[PDB]
């Protein structure tokens, strides 16, 4: 069933051939195929930045539910969703959490209400977590996307004639 | 631990050197380094606008929890997050709050359910707070970002050859 569910996407992608017959949108489909270089440049930069930011934030927070799937989720999936307006402040900012001594280790800890956000996180450098979130929003949500738009426009204008 | 968490980002940034060897994306990385002027222009304009809007809104609302970290948060952090779809209407619009006489000072006050949004805010010119929010969304979410995209495209087309 899973293989067939993916195969449905593979089959439905074939419908793009219909609009290669139009005189106006025929050039567009063949221009689009030239944008993969820009797409992969964006993907490489995004992967590097996501690795850096996610690992730094996960190291700063030190959640107790440090299972490997949870580590990968909080490193990659959550910062990726932060690019699309899904910013879980209650799972990162300690001023919005409840302060409790759940952890046996010395220090101060707080309980995030998220299901996969860890049982408790540390309060030592939460202002730095907030600053890292600010810089992540500045770079990923603005610099990379605007740069990709610029590269798309440049490639379109360069390759439309051919 | 905090220093090492930042150092991990510093180290991971070095992976960008890998794609300076590609014949197609090699020019892209050196074009990107020319965009810092546009980035800093955007940052200066954004800082000026955030200062103005945040201080005006904080002065209009007059929350009772006027601690200095809270003042800085409600002036800078919240309006910055409003650029990325995080608009806390329940903390700014008085029509969505509960009306109670918590404040001893004369006037009308309401209790925002936000944790760091102040104990109670004033109801005098809330329509002006809403109008300021409208103008902030018009300027920051549209004018500045579209202008930055235009500047990025212009610089890309100007400096690709060199």
């Amino acid at each position: 069933r899973t293989v067939l569910c993916i195969d449905f996407m593979v089959f439905t992608v074939r419908l793009l051939h219909i609009f290669t017959v139009n005189k106006q949108l025929g050039p567009k489909i063949v221009i689009v195929s030239k944008m993969m270089k820009d797409v992969f440049f964006f993907l490489f930069f995004l992967g590097v930045w996501l690795v850096a930011y996610g690992v730094a934030t996960e190291g700063l927070l030190r959640p107790r539910d440090s299972d490997f799937p949870s580590i990968l989720r909080r490193v990659f999936y959550r910062p990726y969703l932060q690019i699309f307006g899904q910013i879980p402040q209650e799972d990162m900012d300690v001023a919005l959490m409840e302060h409790s001594n759940c952890s046996s280790e010395p220090g101060f800890w707080a309980h995030p209400p998220g299901a996969q956000a860890g049982t408790c996180v540390s309060q030592y450098a939460n202002w730095l977590v907030v600053l890292l979130l600010v810089i992540f929003l500045l770079v990923a949500n603005i610099l990379l996307v605007n740069l990709l738009i610029a590269m798309f426009s440049y490639t379109f204008g360069k390759v439309q004639g051919n």
